[PDB]
């Protein structure tokens, strides 16, 4: 166990599984706090918007304000250089975990 | 692709090859640069000596300084914790990795 690496590795694990779930889909914010929690990952709003908020800035991730069901409400999606960052990030630790024996 | 994350994946890295070199050897400051270099990850002793001194904070890395043939010098070495973060690291990596294939 290694607190300094864990910390940063939250951090990465959160952001890679945002931009794997908002490229299946349509996702609000609400449902990533309980599908993060569900894949082992404990991230509480104030971490999270803020980081949608600049996945959407870095152009990652693309979002709708959208009226349903008398509720307003926004949805993000992976941009096309969303899906790229997802797969060369993913890569990434492939290849870091293979050098390292 | 995604600069923010390349930023902190670069970190992240570094410290896991110390780690690795550590693990297997006693090193010299001046040959994990060399070592570093050669795997693609520029690392300059303004940082190096920094992220081997925190190592050794959360007791990963011991340094023990020494004089062989008449030239004082310090030497690290992964300590068993430091053998054991590197593994559960490089898991951690791996069980990402798949997990947002
Ligand atoms: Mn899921
Ligand atoms: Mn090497």
């Amino acid at each position: 166990m290694d607190p300094e690496f864990m910390r940063e590795f939250q951090r990465a694990a959160v952001r890679l599984h945002i931009l794997h779930h908002a490229a299946d889909n349509e996702v609000h914010g609400a449902w990533l706090t309980q599908e993060l929690s569900r894949h082992g990952y404990r991230v509480s709003p104030g971490t999270l918007y803020p980081t949608l908020h600049r996945l959407e800035a870095d152009g990652l991730l693309v979002s709708e304000q959208r009226v349903v069901d008398g509720r307003a409400r926004r949805v993000y999606r992976a941009t096309p250089a969303g899906r790229a960052a997802l797969t060369e990030d993913r890569r990434a630790l492939e290849e870091l975990a293979r050098e390292v024996l």
